[PDB]
């Protein structure tokens, strides 16, 4: 032997599990049971003729890349049923023939070196046909003739030679140069793929472009939000080859490695919520079924378990915390219901360990400036937010995918509780795209594909404990303009609309928030003390309200409320829709099966052609009926202001404001005072000091932003960048942002 067979059979067994797959334990027989018969419906339908113009009819056209993925997709299934101890096909030698038989069929009639390596889709061709055929190649290596892998294996080589792409394209052509390699045992290109890693969008941070950034985000497609979608693929790939290649002639040695660790503390775990990958970041990836939130969480958890194997102190055994209390978390899908035999074995082995306990869920506010997202963590519940700006796009549709993506990142919120299913079990096929929580648009007017033309999207981080957001929204489509903010604190996020106006002559709105309710649609909720109809299909507007409250999926933990400063009156509806995935991705694959769910949408009414309109609404979490009323009665926040020129709330019981100033002159919001755009947080203890975070959510101011607060101090320290010019009688100072990339500067005052 030679390490290159020790190195296909250590891959091997990433794909089955290996020989000491425990058939024994309940997870792992369930899941092969389910391998085993997928492989058995797939080979049943098999054309088995030696005169055959294809291998399965549903998958017919040589020419079609959708559908000769998805015939090596099956084959590749069929293998692993035929090679996974406990499955009732493992060693099946006919199984293994006619598996190998399909292959030698596509090479002649499909998979060659005859078709053009840019055909629609390429991707197929390069990258996704290739990771399924040497997966095959490496399970049935043994029972594959020289003149056969031949074939297999020299089409790959023209397909995909080398590695020249960047972020996830560049992950996956190194690991099928990779596996390639170790099947045919060349080490020049074993070693390109170890190398391909160092390159753009992988190891090293971007600072622009596609990749991961220092401060958390990830970027794909150059204007995307990707850490859920092409993010997760290339942590998947990272991992899977990392791991093969550690301890081997070419493991990673790479000092870059080290960033990945980091992926997983500041890019997902802040963006994980109880099995869940929040959707904002998984860009067109939402529209697909077989992706929805918590199957797409369950595949990075894989990932983290994949790393605890090879990583490092202390970070092998943080990702086991991670990974164990992740899993304990998801009551909705079973994590070992959806991933591999041989994650499933690595993982309850990490489950049923007394020795590691569950990681600490986050708790934090973190500004994914880098990629307009941020994000709130607190016990029973996490709030996302979605921007965009002439940065980033406000949402993706390519391949007729994520068709009606319009709103998903226009301020857009996405909160998370106990009703863990949400975002799942067809939200998006059924969902009215039109009004997305959040989000202020004109009535049923969808908007283009593109980055916006407004560079004060972001928000300001306090010590990663609070935060607020602001977002300029001005649409391309059609006119409407306004400044949207968000004001993240304990137990509250307060959102605020100023100047909304338009000409556009559609009436606007502002979605307060669009909830997906429980199978019969019954959920019981209340307005200002007073229970509401809960029958579906029933509109009703609601005036002169200070409160709503909506009682959540779950018995508790889900249910939500609601408080509007001065009262509003707000467009509700609680009704039944109908969708299918199609509709938003019209793919060949994509299921056309019908769903429907219930929805209980509520929005402000700003009429047509609005002028300066605004609006103001705090979303209360968990709280029920009653603790929103005595919320309302006596509430914890307090809006400072709301013009188009500053956005303020101030949070009474913990000392916090929080100002949003949208343009470059002298503005006053309680104790701050600022000359330039920016998103500011104080925190103040009585008579002890008075803490401050600064940044420039433009990102493209090259000098400073003068700040004043209306206290006295003795003393101080600051994060460098900024200078303090004054102490008393006021504090004053600059903050130097230029460069800065929307990063949270934080000054600490000694006040007397
Ligand atoms: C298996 C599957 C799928 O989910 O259907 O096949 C299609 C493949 O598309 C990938 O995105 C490609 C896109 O298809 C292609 O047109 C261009 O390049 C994209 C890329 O950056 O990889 C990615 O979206 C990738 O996730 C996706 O995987
Ligand atoms: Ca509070």
């Amino acid at each position: 032997s030679d390490e290159f067979d020790a190195l296909r059979i250590k891959w091997a067994t990433l794909l089955t599990g290996g020989p000491a797959l425990d058939p024994a334990d309940s997870d792992i027989a369930a899941r092969t049971d389910k391998l085993a018969q997928d492989a058995n419906d797939y080979w049943e339908d098999m054309d088995l003729s030696s005169s055959r113009t294809y291998i399965w009819y549903a998958l017919r056209g040589n020419g079609t890349s959708d559908n000769v993925n998805a015939v090596y997709e099956r084959l590749r299934t069929m293998a692993l049923a035929a090679t996974t101890v406990g499955s009732s096909l493992y060693g099946n030698a006919d199984l293994k023939e006619d598996i190998l038989d399909a292959l030698d069929w596509l090479y002649v009639n499909s998979y060659n070196s005859t078709r053009s390596r840019s055909a629609y889709n390429w991707w197929h061709w390069q990258l996704g046909i290739p990771m399924s055929l040497n997966d095959i190649a490496v399970l049935l290596y043994d029972d594959i003739s020289a003149a056969r892998m031949a074939t297999y294996m020299d089409t790959i080589d023209y397909f995909t030679p080398s590695i020249g792409l960047t972020g996830a394209a560049r992950a996956w052509q190194a690991i099928v140069v990779g596996v390639r390699a170790v099947i045919v045992k060349d080490a020049v290109k074993l070693a390109a793929a170890r190398n391909g890693l160092s390159g753009t969008g992988i190891f090293p941070y971007a600072t622009g472009g596609d990749g991961f950034y220092a401060d958390g985000s990830f970027v794909q497609h150059t204007t995307f939000a990707y850490t859920g979608g092409y993010g997760s693929s290339v942590l998947e790939t990272t991992a899977n080859l990392m791991y093969l290649l550690s301890g081997s002639t070419w493991s990673v040695s790479d000092p870059n490695q080290s960033n990945v660790w980091q992926w997983i503390y500041e890019a997902y775990r802040p963006l994980l919520y109880k099995g869940a990958m929040m959707d904002m970041v998984r860009g067109r990836e939402i529209s697909r079924s077989y992706a929805q939130d918590h199957a797409v969480g369950h595949g990075i958890v894989a990932s983290i378990v994949r790393l605890a194997q090879f990583a490092p102190a202390p970070h092998a055994a943080a990702f086991k915390q991670i990974a164990k209390r992740v899993i304990q978390e998801d009551t909705f899908s079973s994590f070992y219901g959806d991933v591999s035999t041989d994650t499933i074995r690595l993982a309850k082995a990490i489950v049923d360990d007394p020795s590691i306990a569950p990681a600490a869920a986050p708790n934090l506010y973190k500004q994914y400036a880098a990629m307009d997202r941020a994000v709130l963590q607190r016990p029973g519940f996490a709030l996302g937010l979605a921007l965009y700006s002439t940065r980033i796009s406000s949402y993706e549709s390519i391949n007729s995918e994520n068709g009606r993506g319009w709103y998903t990142g226009a301020g857009a919120t996405y909160l998370y509780n106990q009703d863990l299913a949400q975002y799942s079990e067809d939200y998006w096929p059924t969902v009215d795209a039109y009004r997305i929580p959040g989000t202020t648009v004109a009535s049923g007017t969808p908007i283009a594909s593109g980055t916006g033309t407004s560079s004060w999207t972001g928000g300001v981080s306090l010590a990663g404990q609070y935060g607020a957001s602001g977002m300029d929204l001005s649409y391309g489509a059609y006119n409407l303009s306004a400044r949207k903010s968000w004001f993240m604190f304990d137990d509250e996020i307060v959102a605020l609309g100023s100047g909304i106006s338009s000409t556009a002559g559609i009436p606007i709105e502002t979605v307060v928030d669009n909830r997906k309710l429980n199978g019969a649609g019954d959920n019981a909720w209340t307005a200002n003390g007073a229970a509401l109809s809960t029958g579906l299909g029933v509109a009703q507007t609601l005036t002169g309200v200070n409160w709503v409250h909506l009682a959540g999926n779950t018995a508790d933990g889900s249910d939500i409320g609601y408080y509007f400063p001065g009262g509003a009156t707000l467009q509700t509806k609680r009704e039944a829709r109908t969708g299918t995935w199609k509709q938003i991705n019209n793919r060949p694959a994509t299921p056309s099966t019908a769903v429907t769910r219930n929805y209980e949408t509520m929005w402000i009414d700003h009429g047509t052609n609005p002028s300066g309109a605004s609006y103001g609404y705090v979303l209360l979490p968990n709280k029920t009926s009653a603790q929103v009323g005595a919320y309302a009665a006596d509430p914890a926040i307090e809006i400072v202001v709301n013009t188009s020129g500053v956005q303020s709330v101030k949070e009474k019981t913990l000392g916090l404001v929080g100002a949003n100033f949208w343009t470059d002159t002298t503005q006053t919001a309680d104790l701050i005072t600022s000359n330039k755009k920016a998103s500011v947080m104080t925190r103040e203890i009585a008579d002890e000091r008075l803490e401050a975070s600064v940044s420039d959510p433009t990102q493209a101011n090259n000098g400073t932003i003068a700040i004043e607060l209306a206290r006295s101090a003795e003393g101080y320290s600051a994060d460098p960048g900024i200078t303090v010019t004054q102490l008393a009688p006021t504090i004053k100072f600059t903050v130097n942002v230029n460069g800065a990339k929307g990063k949270s500067f934080h000054a600490s005052f000694q006040l007397g």
